[PDB]
């Protein structure tokens, strides 16, 4: 935990109201589970360690960091009120990658593959009930 990396996004706050929904259950059991085991998930399984990767400008450019390790903990620890909050975290993670990296780059192709899978699964997100 280098002082030069920011604290990770919040995964626990007892003041924030929490709810289990069937959609959130789907996001954990189907969407996260599927993306987590993809061959290209590893760069997205934890916050970007800008120290280790020698990217001192990362947290200069990316002011809303997000990663699937954070999303996994948010889903496992019922941090969310609704599915939109969680979908937004996934979208933020993909867009961070697209903003920071060049269109050709391996990391972008890897994010695009996870995003295509994500969209397939979110198209089947169940009606809330
Ligand atoms: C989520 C994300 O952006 N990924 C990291 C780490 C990473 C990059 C490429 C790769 O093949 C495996 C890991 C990163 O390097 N970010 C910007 C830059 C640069 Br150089």
């Amino acid at each position: 935990g280098s002082h030069m990396n920011p604290p990770p996004p919040e995964t626990s706050n007892p003041n924030k109201p929490k709810r289990q929904t069937n959609q959130l259950q789907y996001l954990l059991r189907v969407v996260l589970k599927t993306l987590w085991k993809h061959q290209f998930a590893w760069p997205f399984q934890q916050p970007v360690d800008a120290v280790k990767l020698n990217l001192p400008d990362y947290y200069k450019i990316i002011k809303t960091p997000m990663d699937m390790g954070t999303i996994k903990k948010r889903l496992e620890n019922n941090y969310y009120w609704n599915a939109q909050e969680c979908i937004q975290d996934f979208n933020t993670m993909f867009t961070n990658c697209y903003i920071y990296n060049k269109p050709g780059d391996d990391i972008v192709l890897m994010a695009e593959a996870l995003e295509k899978l994500f969209l397939q699964k979110i198209n089947e997100l169940p009606t809330e009930e």
